[PDB]
C-alpha cells in the first residue's frame, strides 16, 4: 500500500503525533518562517533515519536532544518537492517518541499559499494571506509527512502584523501582543482532534466575524460580512441534520471564511474553519450546497479520510452522497433527486472531456508520476456518489443506506482507510445481502474508464421542465425564435434555470441568433448568480457571440474560482475572435494569480 504522491517515510516507518508550529508572517518577504516540532513515533526497531516531505523550503537547521543534527535535502522531484532525510543521533525503539524541531522558511511561489497586496482586498488597506494544502501542498508550507495516511493534532503560534487576525483550522487559544516586535500580535491555536496534514489551514488578513449560530462565526472583511451573513444563514440546520445522519460533531465549533475571490475552490472543509469562495453570495442562498458539502465532511473525509489520493473518491463520494441528504431533508426528496441527475450530467461532462477510455475517468485512480492537481475533476465525487445512490436502491432505500453510512462512520473514525477497507465494510454491514453486493460489477465500476456500467434510477419531477425548455431551444429554427418570451422562465426556480443552461451547454454551439433571442428574451446578462452566468458566458462564446467575450474575460478574471475560470479561459482561447486577448489577459494577470490556478491555467492555454 503506497502513497506515490509522497517521498516521506510511509507510515509504517514512523507517524508524526503532533506538531507543533511557531511562525512569523513576513508580508515584506511573503515567507512564512519559524519553527515545526514535530513530535514522531517510531514503528521499527533501530530506526535511525527518517524522511519528510518539502518544497520549496529553506532550511535552516534540525534540532533533537538540544543539538543539531545531519540532514539532506535531496535532489527536487518535479511536483512532489525534494525529500528531505534526518540522520537520527540515537536509534529509537518501536513506539518511541521524540521531538524533532526545524527550522525552516517558505518560498514566495509556496504552491500552498497566495500572498495578496492591499489593492487584491476588499479594503484596499492591508495585505492578506491564505493556505490551500489539499492535495500536497502542505510540504510546501512545512517540512512533513505529507500524506493522508497520517493523523497528528497541532498547536501553533502565529505572529503577525498587529493590525491583521490569523485564523487557522483549530480552535482560538488567544492572542497578545509579540514580545519580540510590538508591531505585531501572536495568536495561537489547538486542534486536539487528530488530522491528516492537508487538513492544516491559515489565513491572515484583516478579518471581522459575525456570529450566525450557536456554534458559528462567519468570517470575512468587513464589505462581505453582512452578505455573508445572511448567504450562509441554513449553516445551523444543516449542522443538525449532518449530526444526526453522521453521530456527533467533535469538532467544537464550525466556523466560516469567506475568502477573497482568487480562492481556487467552492469550498475547503478545514476543521474549525470552513472556507469558501465568495462566488457563492449570490444574494438568496441558493448556492448554500457547498456549505452542506463542506459541513458533512467533518464526518467523511476529516473523520474518516482516504490512506491515499487514489482513494479519494471515498472522501467525496461519501461527502456528495450526505451533502444530497441534506439538501433532499431541507427541500424534500424530488429536489435530492434533481441534484442527483444534475451530478450525472458533469459525470458526462467530465468523462468527455477527459475521454471515455482516459484514466482519470476511473473512480479509483492511479497517481504514480501524476500530479494530484492536473487529474482533478467532478469524476470522484459524481461516478463515486453515483456508485453510493446505486447501491442505496440495489439495497433497499435510502434509510437503510444512511444507517450503513452512520456505521461506516462510526467504524472508521481517526483513521485512514483505503477501497477495499470500505469494500470489506460494505459487505460485513450488508452481509444479509450478500447476494445483491456480488451483482454490482465492482471491477467495472472501481476500476474502468468512462461512465459507470449501469445508471441511477432518477425521479425527473424537477427535471423535466428544464430538459424540454432545451430541447425547445435546440430543435428552434428561425421562425420559431419568435415565440420564446420571459414568461417560458416564470415558474422555473434559480436551480432549474442552471439546469436548462447545462442541458443546453451539452449541445453547444446553438445558432449565434438564438442565443441573442435568449439574451433578448431572458436577460441572461442580468443574472449574477456565478452558477447561472459560468454556464451562460461558456454558451455565449462556445455560439460565438463577440459581445460575450469581454463578460467572459472579466468573470474568468475578476475571481479566481478554477471550477470557472478554467473552462471561461479555455472557452476564450477555443474561439478564434478571442483567443489572442485571452492570451494576453492571462499572461498579464499571470504573477498574481494563485499559484496553482496559474499553472493550470497555462497548461491548459498551451502557454508558458
Ligand atoms: C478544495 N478541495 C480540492 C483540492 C484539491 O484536492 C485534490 C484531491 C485529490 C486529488 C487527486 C485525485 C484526483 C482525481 C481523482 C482521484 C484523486 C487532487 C486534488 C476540495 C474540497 C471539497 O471537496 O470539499
Ligand atoms: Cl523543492
Ligand atoms: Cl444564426
Ligand atoms: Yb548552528
Ligand atoms: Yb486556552
Ligand atoms: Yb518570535
Ligand atoms: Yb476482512
Ligand atoms: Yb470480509
Ligand atoms: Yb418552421
Ligand atoms: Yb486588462
Ligand atoms: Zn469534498
Amino acid at each position: 500500500i503506497v502513497d506515490t504522491c509522497s517521498l516521506a517515510s510511509p507510515a509504517s516507518v514512523c507517524r508524526t503525533k503532533h506538531l507543533h508550529l511557531r511562525c512569523s508572517v513576513d508580508f515584506t518577504r511573503r515567507t512564512l518562517t519559524g519553527t515545526a516540532a514535530l513530535t514522531v513515533q517510531s514503528q521499527e526497531d533501530n530506526l535511525r533515519s527518517l524522511v519528510l516531505d518539502t518544497k520549496d523550503l529553506t532550511i535552516e537547521k534540525v534540532v533533537i536532544n538540544g543539538q543539531e543534527v545531519k540532514y539532506a535535502l535531496g535532489e527536487r522531484q518535479s511536483y512532489k518537492g525534494s525529500p528531505m532525510e534526518i540522520s537520527l543521533p540515537i536509534a529509537l525503539s518501536k513506539n518511541q517518541e521524540i521531538v524533532i524541531e526545524i527550522s525552516f522558511e517558505t518560498s514566495p511561489k509556496s504552491s500552498a499559499l497566495q500572498w495578496l497586496t492591499p489593492e487584491q482586498t476588499s479594503g484596499k488597506e492591508h495585505p492578506y494571506l491564505f493556505s490551500q494544502c489539499q492535495a500536497i501542498h502542505c510540504r510546501a508550507i512545512l517540512p512533513c509527512q505529507d500524506t493522508p495516511s497520517v493523523k497528528l493534532t497541532y498547536t501553533a503560534e502565529v505572529s503577525v502584523p498587529k493590525e491583521l487576525v490569523a485564523l487557522m483550522s483549530a480552535i482560538r487559544d488567544g492572542e497578545t501582543p509579540d514580545p519580540e516586535d510590538p508591531s505585531r500580535k501572536i495568536y495561537k491555536f489547538i486542534q486536539k482532534v487528530p488530522i491528516p496534514c492537508y487538513l492544516i489551514a491559515l489565513v491572515v488578513g484583516a478579518l471581522e466575524s459575525r456570529q450566525i449560530g450557536p456554534r458559528t462565526l462567519v468570517w470575512s472583511e468587513k464589505e462581505q460580512v453582512e452578505k455573508s451573513a445572511y448567504e450562509f444563514s441554513e449553516t445551523e440546520s444543516m449542522l443538525k441534520i449532518a449530526e444526526d445522519l453522521g453521530g456527533p460533531y467533535v469538532w467544537g465549533q464550525y466556523d466560516l471564511l469567506v475568502l477573497p475571490p482568487s480562492f481556487p475552490y467552492g469550498g475547503m472543509e478545514n476543521p474549525c474553519l470552513t472556507f469558501v469562495t465568495p462566488t457563492l453570495l449570490a444574494g438568496d442562498k441558493s448556492l448554500s450546497n457547498v456549505i452542506a458539502h463542506e459541513i458533512s465532511h467533518s464526518w467523511t473525509g476529516n473523520l474518516v479520510t482516504n490512506k491515499t489520493w487514489d482513494h479519494f473518491w471515498l472522501n467525496e463520494g461519501h461527502t456528495v452522497y450526505l451533502e444530497r441528504h441534506i439538501c433532499g431533508r431541507l427541500f424534500g426528496e424530488k429536489f435530492r433527486h434533481f441534484n442527483a441527475l444534475g451530478g450525472w450530467g458533469e459525470l458526462q461532462n467530465s468523462v468527455k472531456t477527459f475521454g471515455e477510455t482516459h484514466p482519470f475517468t476511473k473512480l479509483v485512480v492511479d497517481l504514480t508520476d501524476i500530479d494530484p492537481d492536473v487529474a482533478y475533476s467532478s469524476v470522484p465525487y459524481e461516478k463515486g456518489f453515483a456508485l453510493l445512490f446505486y447501491l442505496e436502491q440495489l439495497l433497499g432505500g435510502p434509510e437503510i443506506f444512511l444507517g450503513f453510512l452512520k456505521a461506516y462512520v462510526e467504524k472508521f473514525s481517526y483513521k485512514s482507510i483505503t477501497t477495499d477497507d470500505w469494500k470489506d465494510f460494505l459487505y460485513s454491514y450488508f452481509k444479509d445481502k450478500v447476494d445483491v453486493l456480488n451483482q454490482v460489477d465492482w471491477n467495472a465500476w472501481l476500476y474502468s474508464p468512462g461512465l459507470p456500467p449501469i445508471k441511477p434510477n432518477y425521479d425527473m419531477t424537477l427535471t423535466n421542465a428544464c430538459i424540454a425548455l432545451s430541447q425547445r431551444w435546440i430543435t428552434a429554427k428561425e421562425d420559431d425564435l419568435n415565440s420564446f418570451n420571459a414568461t417560458d422562465l416564470k415558474d422555473l426556480s434559480s436551480h432549474q434555470l442552471n439546469e436548462f443552461l447545462a442541458q443546453t451547454l451539452q449541445r453547444a454551439p446553438l445558432p449565434l441568433g438564438h442565443i441573442k433571442r435568449m439574451q433578448e428574451v431572458y436577460n441572461f446578462n442580468a443574472i449574477n448568480n456565478s452558477e447561472i452566468r459560468f454556464r451562460w458566458l461558456r454558451l455565449c462564446i462556445q455560439s460565438k457571440w463577440e459581445d460575450a467575450i469581454p463578460l467572459a474575460l472579466k468573470m474568468a478574471t475578476e475571481q479566481g474560482r478554477m471550477k470557472f475560470t478554467r473552462p471561461l479561459f479555455k472557452d476564450l482561447a477555443a474561439f478564434d475572435k478571442s483567443h489572442d486577448q485571452a492570451v494576453r489577459t492571462y499572461q498579464e494577470h499571470k504573477a498574481s494569480m494563485h499559484p496553482v490556478t496559474a499553472m493550470l491555467v497555462g497548461k491548459d492555454l498551451k502557454v508558458d
